[PDB]
């Protein structure tokens, strides 16, 4: 509650709302269809519908090479 950042994730997306943030397997699994958050994973005919996180997707969402910092060309090797 209280990211160095600002923006939540304006961008060439073809959705806008809440910041994706790497939620948690508790807080995935309160999560309705539409909260189940994409570090979360959904379970299609689950008995009645389930989600819960994941820790393949929470890796990539957290490595997603601009939620933890801006990164590009250059940066290792490259400068020398």
């Amino acid at each position: 509650g209280s990211h160095m950042l600002e923006v939540l994730t304006q961008k060439h997306k073809p959705a806008e709302s809440q910041q994706q943030a790497a939620e948690t397997e508790g807080s995935c699994n309160k999560k309705d269809q539409n909260e189940c958050k994409s570090p979360c994973k959904w379970h299609n005919d689950a008995e009645n519908k389930k989600c819960t996180l994941d820790k393949e997707e929470a890796k990539k969402v957290a490595d997603e090479t601009a939620k933890d910092g801006k990164t590009g060309n250059t940066n290792t090797t490259g400068s020398s």
